[PDB]
């Protein structure tokens, strides 16, 4: 051991570290700075940026032998604090970088080190040092990370007065559609929103720290489990297996379809008799620190009899496959499309056909923070359990059989978390965190690490997909054929219900009278399916919008036009036989057009010999909903104060339900005039909030939006007085009346797809948008640069600009890694932020380009749609698209890496 | 466990803990605040104050389900930190509040709650809400705590502008003679100083930590230990007994004088053969807690054979006692003193003769902060210890024979420390902690609690003492006769010495030129002798000054004439036959008289018949320095910042080692214009500073300022350039020049007392004094309150005012304790605060009055002479005087208890 005094955060600190022990660990753990955020643990990521004698260093891999006595180090702490925000902090607030905030410090931080080497940098210094300083963000899209950076320089430089960080109120006092800061920017950029792994560190001396005892093959028959040199181990309390849980030890899938073949209780909460895949959880070791349960972990010796594992869907689809789930074909559902008239002869007549097999792989949702839950016994007799879900009443359905407990007494709590786009629609952690705390009656907290938030947490499911065009001479699409196969893991939960996705939005966005197709799902030993933002439509539309593109070259037509030709307007249908509710398509085409013109004439002009430029063209649709009439439900409550808490279940990846529910609800309650600081937003939890329902589907601001609405509407009723105005909260509770008020709503106007044809009517709104992505081929390596995306987006009304914009320079970055970089396929070498091609900040462009286009719904809370999924619906296909504008080549199976398309570039 | 959503400092927080744990732990160990300080545990010392709902509560009797959702608290670290005081933090720093600072926090914390509450308080009011509160302190007797109060409540109300509370420099640019605040107090105020306890919640995972298998008798023979429970309880590493001991198991006293019947190596470490005292150490719990450390101790099983216990002095010095150190006599000393002629026969032949006896018990020291400190294996190989030590250079010799190390092998540094008031001249924990870090290889942390502080730190050794004085009808001083014993309970270590202080300072202040008397020291099995302030002077000036009044009512003389009469002048000697180095006592009676005379026609007018007032007088003399030649060194070095940093051990128990150095460096520097915030100063630390010496005897000012000050004139010699002005460090280090530079000095004028005739010249410099006390006492009840004190004080030049008025009013406070409420007689009765008759603030008197006669000493530091001790010379002496002026009742034995009083009353 070693004294160290140093200087942190302005003050002389008297130091006793290990010489060996890490930065982070040192600042988070001695000394409370948890600020100072930890994701990949491997340098890879800078979350845990801290200023170190005025260089940007990676704590998580600076050991304290590298802190000299004397030592000058800076946090986010040092930075500034909630009432003393620097010009950083300021310019993220209003500038919306923080969504899920779980990178906010480092970048603010590593902006700091920038900006006291260069005090003026242009955008393009900015990027670079972002770049150099492994500074990676999964929620933004890194475009307003540099706005943010630009504005405090000019502010630091004296170039414009520090007031103008500040939000400044539209003269109509109107937050719906404004640029209103999120409620929890302050805490995200100062470090002082606690996300799961640091309230473990702020959890009580009894606390039980868990690891998982995972299996290190794909598949296999359990025989037998030794904990006993486990046991002998340091700091270690017990082993958990299968044998302590209480419940079914399964997880249901709930609302498996009828015609699935299984009965949806495969999936087990610890490993009884199989491992079905890579990392499943087959023990708990409960120890008195995360390290020392993780080594105790590696001593607890598994006997198993390894199996033949299917590793993809063809593999494990092959009719002599051994069925992975005795008892149940890995072939476990099948969705038909049935549309119009017989294609087959369409086909035959047609002017034009065109048919392609398309790939789209298992996307890794790459947050950058890994999975954390943790639970205890209240002092209620409930068991508690706070995590990542974004369902937090589905997952309390989901678990509590397999747990053991009845409903009413488990409680599932949202801990703010650092994003998920999607994988938390599953549970992951939950049971087992629940189990563990009923057997031992004590709390107790699991982290994941990165490799464990890859390799065992659910992924995009990866689909094999023919898709046929058949159309007449002038592009007038007539009929199409659908095949997909889907690779959902071992694990069914929602995948007959992700297949059901390939009827409804393969070829989507045109008037297609006659449709035949059919999707499986197939059980795998690879990674189980959980949503990963667009579900379904990201496989669906590659397959579609890429067939347009070759369907316009067979026809020797632009492809915006051939898109225009056929793109809803009043009296189509789409493909489940629904029309649609607003007919947007068109007026951005229309829009687009000279842009799109533009960049084809710069794209001929500014390509050369070896660097090739491209121009393409997708469009986008997704629904915002829960198939079906789906509802959400939102108490509005007059508080003593005068403040007003719109009470609901919004659960917030890092999307903005805090944000959604203050300008939702202040528009709503204008006729009262209440200032939105006076509205309050509630954390999600199952005993204390509605059911709002999942933050899955785009389906929030849409059904929880209008229950808010609904909710605030009612309260306005309640306070009106006899005369005009309102009555205050002291007048009410005079008159013994009520001061927390209901409000539901409906999607009464939608019906489930048909389970032999798909039609219905799944959504009442959905999402519409137009791509462009502008690219660069170096064909003598294959490398393509993403230059420049645009979206023209139909969102209907915003609810906050910041908030929608984010959203879509976020999703526009997650297409750009789906199309180029992005997989999950070798268990080993995909497991870190590097080896699965995360995109950091250069492979993103500068030039993110968005285009509203608003048509208000008829069904949305002030006519707004939702926005979460629809930039992830087809940008890969523009950008697939705009490599063979550049090149001639065409690829089929994502990703395009380099070699696969030099490749193509030389066959 | 529960879920609480409160706001701490301001800022939300989601906190889950259990309902039964305590506030204090929850924010020092979940949230990381250590500015809340704890102390006694037990809601008695309000060190832990926080605001809780706009309520000031004590942290370590506040249990969370007293914590209401929604609940706002506020510690210092929301108060204010160091770039952003508020003003009472500055009002602290201004008035020299912070000493130790230990109770700082918890004091600023308690005013803002009633400033809050009382915004205009009058002096009276601060003071009922600090008795009210329970906050205490035992280094500033209250008076400039009160100060910094009503100034801060000045600029919260407007009346003052804040600028007013930061120091105004002085014209002359000289900090010598001012009062320049102290480097620490912002560290202190804010909270933000680290404390031994406070760094044991800062150390690494690795840390073990240590609970005391204590003897639960006062003597027995050791037969085993049964470890066996122990070692399966939860947490536990091990168990250190004397086996796991390298060394000998024994602290020397090192400087055992030679006639001293015993070796010096009496005292174990770890227990071996025998318990000598309850609370000995027989071993040590290494656990992962101090909770779980301390529960296991609880289960190891000692067996032994009780034997009988001597518990006092006269009881272990029967002539049939048996040794409680087998081979050496319990009366294990003998100090004569002969001076001049024999006394008999001018006895014999005086006008007038007095008699009396005496006694001083085992006053204990009671620090805020109980004892605490740590140890581990550094990287270079050596033990480090970090303690409450004012001696780490002694303390290295006193241990490392014991544990096992030579002494370049084992390094002891000195923590901030929450006072010690003495019994730090003693070892406590070091050796325990070595003897577990060397044992473990792992580092360990040790933490007393406030029982443990009382029962197993060292006390003030009592006296059982008879004096006698011959006279002149005309008060002139012949002769005296002295006897004392020394109850210096089982472990030896300068209990010689502290015996020796009874032949020089019981009569001190008056030409006496023959005196016979003798001094014992014996072994008991009560707690053993650590200094207390004073270390001998208490107990001896007690005797003589309580005597000096009985001889002037035996003459009919006032008895402030008679100390006119005999006080020093020139030509005379004080007891061990050296001339006094200045001649101050006159000037100050001169000084004091009118004020004497005053308060005694205030006694006489204010008297009722049943509230009778009374005034008192004593002299006090002590000694600054360690007997004989002492000596000390300094570093000063231009750093190449420009600043200089001045290096000593000088051991800072809260008395102001940081302003000494800085202050005194300063004059010394003042030919180069060194800025005070240039200079730095260091922690004590064997390895890395010089053997400066131990902050005991009132000997830092004197030792170690004069060797600042050659070291500093030194560094100027070395920066001189031809032909005048300074080189810079550039210059120097371009010329190969040194700049760090050494100074010594020695007090070459001393000589050590002499063993047959205790003469000598044992010190160069002394201090100088004259109390007085005004007091009522309740003759129903027996309750005196003293409602004044006064020192006149002769410092010869004061290096800081704030620090000296401090030391004054603090020493004052001790003295009203040991006079009326203190003592450690009752192993179980006086192990609290309150049970011993701690000092709360309406004990001591709002009116503590210094007058400064300084008289610069020719072997002073620029004139000045120490503080420290002065003020608890003889206080006490002065309030038992008052007592008698007051009730015609003389009480003998200290405490004066008030049943004690009134049976002396009703006699
Ligand atoms: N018009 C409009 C719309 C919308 N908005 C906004 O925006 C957001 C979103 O919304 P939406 O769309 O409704 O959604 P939500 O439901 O809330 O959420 C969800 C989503 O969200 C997204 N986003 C995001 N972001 C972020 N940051 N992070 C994340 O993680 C995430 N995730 C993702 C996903 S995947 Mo799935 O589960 O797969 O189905 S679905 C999803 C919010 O804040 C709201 O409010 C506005 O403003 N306006
Ligand atoms: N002239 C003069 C003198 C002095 N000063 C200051 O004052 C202080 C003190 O000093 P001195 O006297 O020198 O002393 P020191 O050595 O440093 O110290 C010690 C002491 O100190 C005291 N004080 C105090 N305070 C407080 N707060 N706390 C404490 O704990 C204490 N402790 C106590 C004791 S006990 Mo023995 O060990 O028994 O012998 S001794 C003693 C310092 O700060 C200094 O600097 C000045 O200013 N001036
Ligand atoms: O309410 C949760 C849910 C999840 C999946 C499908 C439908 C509803
Ligand atoms: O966005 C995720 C999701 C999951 C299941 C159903 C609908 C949406
Ligand atoms: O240097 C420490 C010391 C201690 C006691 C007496 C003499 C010196
Ligand atoms: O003030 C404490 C002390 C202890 C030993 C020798 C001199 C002084
Ligand atoms: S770079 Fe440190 S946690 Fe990712
Ligand atoms: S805001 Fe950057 S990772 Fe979420
Ligand atoms: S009153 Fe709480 S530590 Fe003393
Ligand atoms: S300053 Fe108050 S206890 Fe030391
Ligand atoms: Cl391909
Ligand atoms: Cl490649
Ligand atoms: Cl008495
Ligand atoms: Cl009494
Ligand atoms: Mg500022
Ligand atoms: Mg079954
Ligand atoms: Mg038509
Ligand atoms: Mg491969
Ligand atoms: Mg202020
Ligand atoms: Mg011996
Ligand atoms: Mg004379
Ligand atoms: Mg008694």
């Amino acid at each position: 051991m070693i004294q160290k005094v140093i200087t942190v955060n302005g003050i002389e600190q008297n130091l006793f570290v290990d010489a060996e022990a890490l930065l982070s660990d040192v600042l988070r753990q001695q000394l409370g700075l948890t600020g100072v955020k930890v994701g990949c643990e491997q340098g890879q990521c800078g979350a845990c940026s801290v200023i170190l004698d005025g260089k940007v260093v990676r704590a998580c891999v600076t050991k304290m032998k590298r802190v000299a006595d004397g030592a000058q180090i800076t946090t986010i702490e040092g930075v500034g604090q909630p009432e003393n925000l620097h010009p950083l902090q300021k310019a993220w607030v209003l500038h919306g970088g923080a969504q899920c905030g779980f990178c906010s410090p480092g970048f603010i931080v590593s902006a700091k080190g920038l900006l006291d080497t260069n005090a003026d940098p242009s955008r393009e210094d900015v990027r670079d040092w972002f770049q150099k300083h492994r500074n990676a963000c999964r929620c933004t899209g890194y475009k307003p990370l540099v706005d943010a950076v630009m504005d405090a320089a000019a502010v630091i430089n004296g170039k414009k007065p520090e007031t103008d960080l500040e939000f400044k109120m539209p003269a109509d006092g109107r937050i719906w559609g404004s640029k209103y800061p999120r409620p929890t920017a302050v805490a995200k950029v100062t470090g002082t929103l606690d996300y799961g792994a640091d309230l473990g560190l702020k959890m009580p001396a009894g606390t039980l720290h868990l690891a998982m005892v995972q299996a290190k093959v794909s598949h296999a028959n359990i025989k037998g489990i030794d904990t006993s040199e486990a046991l002998t181990m340091p700091g270690v309390h017990s082993v958990i297996t299968h044998k302590d849980v209480k419940g079914k030890n399964r997880i249901t899938g709930l609302i498996t379809f009828p015609t699935n073949k299984g009965d949806g209780w495969d999936r087990p909460i610890l490993c009884d008799e199989k491992v079905f895949q890579y990392g499943d959880c087959i023990a708990l070791v409960c120890a008195d620190s995360e390290a020392n349960a993780r080594a105790a972990a590696e001593k607890v010796k598994v006997d198993l009899e390894e199996l033949p594992a299917y590793m993809s869907g063809p593999a494990a689809a092959a009719e002599d496959a051994i069925e992975i789930h005795p008892g149940t074909p890995n072939v476990y559902f099948e969705q038909p499309i049935v549309k119009g008239e017989d294609t087959g002869p369409i086909f035959a007549s047609a002017d034009v056909t065109v048919e392609g097999d398309f790939y789209v792989g298992r996307q890794p949702h790459m947050p950058i923070e890994p999975d954390v839950a943790f639970a205890y016994m209240g002092d209620d007799g409930k068991c508690y359990i706070h995590s990542k879900s974004i369902g937090v009443h589905l997952h309390l359905y989901m678990i509590a059989p397999g747990v053991g407990l009845e409903p009413d007494q488990l409680v599932l709590v949202a801990n703010p978390m650092g994003g998920t786009f999607g994988y938390k629609f599953s549970p992951t952690s939950e049971a087992l965190v629940a189990v563990a705390a009923m057997a031992t009656g004590r709390p107790v907290h699991l982290r994941y690490n990165y490799q464990q938030q890859q390799q065992y947490t659910g992924k995009r499911s990866p689909w094999e997909m023919n898709v046929k065009f058949a159309a007449k001479k002038d592009g007038t699409l007539l009929a199409m054929e659908s095949d997909w196969l889907v690779d959902h893991g071992p694990y069914s939960e929602f995948g007959d219900l992700l297949t059901l996705r390939g009827a409804q939005f393969i070829g989507a966005g045109y008037n297609i009278p006659n449709i035949r197709g059919l999707g499986r799902t197939v059980a795998t030993n690879h990674v189980w399916g959980s949503a990963f933002r667009g579900y379904g439509a990201p496989q669906s539309m590659f397959a579609s919008e890429c067939l347009m593109d070759m369907l316009a070259e067979k026809l020797g037509m632009d492809p915006l036009e051939l898109r225009y030709k056929n793109a809803y307007r009043p009296g189509d249908t789409n493909p489940t036989g629904q029309e649609p509710e607003v007919f947007s398509l068109p007026d951005m085409i229309d829009q687009l057009r000279p842009k799109y013109q533009a960049a084809l004439e710069k794209a001929q002009k500014e390509s050369t010999a070896t660097h090739k430029k491209g121009v393409g063209i997708s469009i986008g649709v997704y629904g915002s909903g829960l198939d079906g009439p789906d509802a959400s439900e939102a108490w509005a409550e007059l508080n003593a104060d005068g403040t007003i808490t719109v009470h609901t279940a919004w659960e917030d990846h890092g999307q903005g339900a805090d944000i959604g529910c203050v300008g939702t609800a202040h528009e709503a309650l204008r006729p009262m005039g209440v200032a939105p600081e006076k509205i309050k937003f509630t954390w999600p939890n199952t005993a204390t909030t509605p059911n709002s329902g999942p933050s899955g589907g785009s389906r929030q601001q849409v059904m929880t939006g209008n229950a808010i609405r609904v909710a605030c509407e009612n309260l306005l009723k309640a306070c009106e007085k006899p005369g005009g105005g309102y009555y205050t909260y002291d007048e009410l509770k005079a008159a013994d009346k009520p001061t927390k008020i209901t409000g539901n709503w409906t999607a009464s106007g939608a019906t489930h797809c048909d389970a032999v044809t798909g039609l219905g009517k799944p959504f009442v709104v959905y999402m519409y948008g137009v791509f462009m992505a502008e690219v660069t081929v170096d064909v003598a390596t294959g490398q393509t640069t993403v230059d420049g995306m645009t979206l023209m987006a139909d969102l209907g009304s915003l609810c906050n600009q910041l908030a929608t914009d984010g959203q879509i320079y976020g999703g526009l970055a997650q297409g750009i890694g789906l199309a180029l970089s992005e997989d999950f396929e070798d268990i080993k070498k995909h497991a870190t932020l590097v080896g699965a091609g995360f995109p950091f900040i250069k492979q993103i462009p500068d030039k993110l380009d968005i285009v509203y286009v608003n048509h208000p719904r008829p069904d949305g809370p002030f006519g707004a749609s939702g926005v979460g999924e629809l930039p992830l619906t087809s940008p890969h296909a523009a950008i697939i698209n705009a490599i063979k504008s550049a090149t001639g080549v065409r690829i089929y199976r994502l990703p395009a890496y380099p070699e696969k398309v030099l490749e193509a570039l030389k066959a």
